[PDB]
């Protein structure tokens, strides 16, 4: 009888109620503008769907990324547009200038507007326990705001998270794997990083929602508070649950595909085990304890649940004892 359905808690039916135009991006069109407005000074960025520049705009001296997409398909391009202009103008999200095509790849290029970006040698060294609180309210900020115009990020990590430091400004970025939210809807597991995959995409349950997000942001997290990157080490896909369960446990694992009536591919029950839930104090060394806090394994510990119904909302976190000094100020 095959496996038990779910919905989204939070932000259910907000597609349903807007008009079609806003989430059925196939009938997005696409206008060019002039790509001789950009002129290229130098790569910053090279990474499997494309490559990333910083450029100027020679008809406002202003400084600006361009996005050269690699070929992908025309209905994934309209997808990432209409996410990217639905969401524009909300908190810390990356915002889109312009649409361009490439005179060389013939293929098209985003164009952001200029964020200046702080060195991970400056950062994560003398990132206090304060900076990795109030940035992550920041980015909480982002999917609160995406998850209630009813978009699900799936590739939330670090690598698409930008801080200009300076302007204790945050952006977040790469929504080419972003989707519309649609109860009922079986998405692609194939999405996300191996080492921030949600144990849904590992055990191929398709009908999930905005909380696969919140279970990456975790893992964010864990990796900040115990300097280990990535907290979650898998050397495959199976195995990344292995990482998962020698942490979480196999009970409330086995727990949760009996909920779902999900099938394990047998593969799993190789090499699954049996595992006890682990105390987060494991994790704690004398070189990490000033970013451990009480609040802040409460808070690690109600993202990372295999049931996604269980993980808190991005709501929910906002309002978390972890953040009462960061939301004073
Ligand atoms: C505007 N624009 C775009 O749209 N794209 C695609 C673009 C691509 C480029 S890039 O390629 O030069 N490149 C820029 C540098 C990074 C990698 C990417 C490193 C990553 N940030 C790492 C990070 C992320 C999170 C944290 C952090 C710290 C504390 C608490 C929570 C989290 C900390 Cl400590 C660090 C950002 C540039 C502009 C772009």
């Amino acid at each position: 009888s095959g496996p038990v359905p779910s919905r989204a808690r939070v932000y259910t039916d907000v597609n349903t109620h807007r008009p079609r135009e806003y989430w059925d991006y196939e009938s997005h069109v696409v206008e060019w503008g002039n790509q001789d407005d950009y002129q290229l000074v130098r790569k910053l960025g090279r990474g499997k769907y494309s490559e990333v520049f910083e450029a100027i705009n020679i008809t406002n001296n202003e400084k600006v990324v361009v996005k050269i997409l690699k070929p992908v398909k025309k209905k994934k391009i309209k997808r990432e547009i209409k996410i990217l202009e639905n969401l524009r103008g909300g908190p810390n999200i990356i915002t889109l200038a312009d649409i361009v095509k490439d005179p060389v790849s013939r293929t098209p290029a985003l164009v952001f507007e200029h964020v200046n970006n702080t060195d991970f040698k400056q950062l994560y060294q003398t990132l206090t326990d304060y900076d990795i609180r109030f940035y992550m309210y920041e980015i909480l900020k982002a999917l609160d705001y995406c998850h209630s115009m009813g978009i699900m990020h799936r590739d939330v990590k670090p690598h698409n998270v930008m801080i200009d430091h300076e302007h204790r400004k945050l952006r977040l970025i790469d929504w080419g794997l972003a989707e519309f939210y649609h109860p009922g809807q079986e998405y692609n597991v194939r999405v996300a990083s191996r080492y921030f995959k949600g144990p849904e995409l590992l055990v191929d349950y398709q009908m999930y929602d905005y909380s696969l997000d919140m279970w990456s942001l975790g893992c964010m997290l864990a990796s900040m508070i115990f300097r280990k990157e990535p907290f979650f080490h898998g050397h495959d896909n199976y195995d990344q649950l292995v990482r998962i369960a020698k942490v979480l446990g196999t009970e409330d694992l086995y727990d949760y595909i009996d909920k779902y009536n999900i099938e394990l591919d047998p593969r799993f029950n190789d090499i699954l085990g049996r595992h006890s839930r682990k105390r987060w104090e494991r994790f704690v060394h004398s070189e990490n304890q000033h970013l451990v806090s009480p609040e802040a394994l409460d808070f690690l510990d109600k993202l990372l649940r295999y049931d996604h119904q269980s993980r808190l909302t991005a709501r929910e976190a906002m309002e978390h004892p972890y953040f009462y000094t960061v939301v004073k100020d």
